[PDB]
């Protein structure tokens, strides 16, 4: 996506806090910085965050489909991570 709306919404908050734009390395906390704040945005709230209680490793290695099951509401998470990890020329 083209969406600067929630790119600056969590940008701003990553580079206050030192948050990775790319996944991959983002610590438990970041992972669902991430998550706590871009479930804010499109008011999701119910997205499970004890199940992708894991660091970003973990959260990047899995497909669509292992997120899908521990928590099937979240596409709109990984469309702003698409463009996370796009629009920095990756971390």
């Amino acid at each position: 996506g083209s969406h600067m709306a929630a790119l600056e919404g969590y940008r701003k908050e990553q580079e206050r806090l030192g948050i990775p734009y790319d996944p991959i390395h983002w610590s438990t906390d970041q992972v669902l910085h991430w998550v706590v704040w871009v479930m804010k945005e499109f008011s999701m709230t119910d997205i499970d965050l004890t199940t992708l209680n894991i660091s970003g490793r973990e959260l990047c290695s899995l497909n669509q489909e292992d997120f899908f099951q521990r928590v099937p509401r979240g596409e709109i998470l990984w469309s702003h991570l698409e463009l996370l990890r796009k629009y920095v020329l990756a971390s």
